[PDB]
């Protein structure tokens, strides 16, 4: 759910 990083989509964002 791309946006700021982390750990929730596309391996790299937060939805």
């Amino acid at each position: 759910g791309s946006k700021y990083s982390d750990t929730a989509d596309e391996s790299s964002y937060r939805w």
